[PDB]
């Protein structure tokens, strides 16, 4: 008898490495264990953190007794406008001229995917999307599933645990004209290594000269440094130089709306007419993917952005979150010197965001797990969110022991 | 030059165009029979009381907003499978299924289509009913499949072309994909009767077709969730390992929360595990993980006995409102003196009705009475209320007499 089914030939997918680390962490019986693979912000008690401004926004919304009817294909208009304003800045000529289209998406991933699908259909010049080495794990399958091809450019420098400026500029200067270049706006995931403003300026010059299309992923505006204007400076600089970028925004981190799935995709265009045509085709792409986006998170974000008192309170809360992460970076470096480490750990404080490439080797990572129950990925990436005032001393001691 | 000089403006949306034209009309007696969502008897959006209670239950728990798994909220997925398959389903007992949370029904359709594209080595063809939901074609086309058609609606009876459907399905190449609306066919409202479903199942099984069910109206269609899901359950009983796209947009009124689920019925639990792994691999690069608000609500309703009972009552009232408007339209048409057969209006199921009105009659209804509907004669029964059903019947009588 032929006992075949439809899916006999469907193989079991490979294990997710990051998930494996957190799963291993959960099983560990050591009371001193640390999870430096956690992929979301945690407070100084190591707990999930709902922003008070978000709670207050929820109360504002709940009192209005709103319906749950479908949003437009491109989402909540109020949210889209406010999202664009956050990214581009109040003084933006792009906003004043209306030479842009912003559509609400299923968080940052949704924005990346919609952007990729738009490129597949309309960016006829090339299929190649250049990603930094390394980049977010999901970037490759997003573009690949969308029907694009992936290339790489040097970014992280293993020798310094910093930015390979020379290597990056060299690689970008050799990217075929009219190719897509993906850039992390700030808080590079997973290294935390960001170009300095003067380095950004040089990159922009090459992008403009070689007629590259700049695709910005901005998942950490405000969360990175505590200053939303500073964090979005590179994006705004490119636009000022006449580079009509696209932009993927997430509110997962900076508003802690992880599971609500709140994001936006923006295309900066030549003029309002071009934006209208791009908008129509974006909607044509969105509708057969999920028809229209979720309401709850967009209402919360819109309420925060468009209510002055809430916006101010939110920006305060974001700064405190950014400062906690900066503080843990600073305390780790300080404690490492206290422990008597002679290794250069300046990269830990030079990096930005909740992900840090430590430079730890796989063998050292393995020892940290076995001996100290400190869990991180084999690449030596740590989630700074997993570090608190209570365990930063323990972490520094452990890192010293495995590197001394 | 610019990057997007060659990007052209998209074509006008016919459905939206009807609503837009309706909005502009200055006639105080105007009716929008193109509305694509439930409305109460006052023509207003309707949030279910059970949903409000669920929200209150959830708000009190002070829950976080952390990422769900790729496949969504586990308790929602399990409850959703149970709703579709029935509590005593052998599929549940054997565990030979995978259910993942999706971005409502559209999300489920697209995930299903993407799964077919990647793993359904047996065919590229997806057979849609004539007619079907407008979004079906682009979902499968964008996903990388080919579309075909089978006869479904009979314009001569405004009913189900059983003979034509069975004929067409019997000639579908073996191991093709067949899309079926579980109940409340959109846009016609014409459904196979149980006995007709049985013969369709026999042909599907004989021709070794893959049955892809779209179920957006369980409970909403007839007020009886078990009746509405009967065809899906029958196919499974007959050894057809279907997939299923569920939406909670209509039956819980969770439209904009985007609450849905995709279920694959599998040979065994092992197969389900492999399919699950690949579903997650497809989901993650689309949107990473699904929204938590609506799933928590649906889960709370389904898993709280009191809320579930109240919800099912509310669903019945909504279904009965639509049935009531169909009945009253036909009755009023009779009283107006119409000699035409309007039995199809009460035979059809769901909030969409193919009236059989010709394009010329549709135009007159717009011009003379400001009653707005699509040129195919489809009306949204949700646009009909106690206050306007008399006006509608008079108008239809005038244009058809
Ligand atoms: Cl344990």
């Amino acid at each position: 008898m032929d006992m075949s089914s439809w899916w006999t030939h469907v193989e079991m997918g490979p294990p997710d490495p990051i998930l494996g680390v957190t799963e291993a962490f959960k099983r560990d019986t050591n009371s001193k264990k640390m999870n430096l693979g956690v992929g979301a912000y945690r407070d100084d008690n190591g707990k999930p953190y709902v922003l008070p401004s978000v709670r207050k926004a929820e109360a504002q919304i709940a009192a209005k007794n709103l319906d749950k009817e479908y949003l437009p294909i491109g989402g909540l208009a109020e949210f889209c406008k406010a999202s664009a304003e956050l990214a581009l800045g109040e003084n933006s000529e792009v906003l004043k001229s209306g030479r842009f289209v912003t559509v609400q998406t299923i968080s940052g991933t949704g924005a990346l995917r919609i952007g990729a699908s738009f490129l597949q259909r309309f960016f006829k010049f090339s299929r190649d999307v250049f990603l930094p080495k390394p980049t977010w794990g999901n970037h490759t399958p997003i573009f690949r599933d969308a029907g694009m091809q992936l290339q790489g450019y040097r970014y992280y420098d293993p020798k310094t645990c910093g930015f390979d400026f020379t290597g990056a500029v060299e690689d970008i200067s050799k990217i075929p004209e009219q190719s897509v270049l993906l850039l992390h706006a700030c808080a590079h995931n997973p290294t935390g290594v960001d170009p300095r403003p003067e380095q950004w300026k040089e990159i922009a010059t090459v992008v403009k000269k070689r007629n590259l299309f700049a695709f910005f992923d901005m998942a950490y505006q405000g969360f990175a440094s505590g200053d939303g204007d500073k964090d979005a400076w590179a994006v705004r600089h490119f636009i000022e130089q006449g580079i009509n970028v696209c932009l993927c925004q997430s509110y997962a981190k900076n508003m802690g709306l992880y599971g609500e799935r709140v994001g936006a995709f923006t295309m900066v265009c030549k003029d309002a007419d071009e934006a209208k045509r791009v908008e129509s085709q974006l909607k044509i792409l969105i509708r057969p993917m999920y028809s229209n986006p979720p309401l709850n998170g967009a209402r919360i974000a819109a309420a925060i952005l468009n209510t002055p008192d809430l916006r101010k309170q939110w920006l305060q809360e974001v700064k405190v979150m950014a400062d906690r992460i900066i503080g843990m970076r600073t305390q780790l470096v300080s404690n490492l010197k206290k422990e008597g480490s002679t290794h250069n750990w300046q990269h830990i404080t030079d990096q930005i965001g909740m992900f840090c490439f430590t430079g730890l080797k796989p063998e050292q990572v393995e020892r940290l797990i076995k001996e100290f129950s400190i869990y991180m990925t084999k690449d030596g990436r740590i989630s700074v969110a997993g570090v608190t005032s209570s365990n930063v001393g323990y972490l520094a001691h452990a890192i010293h022991q495995v590197t001394k």
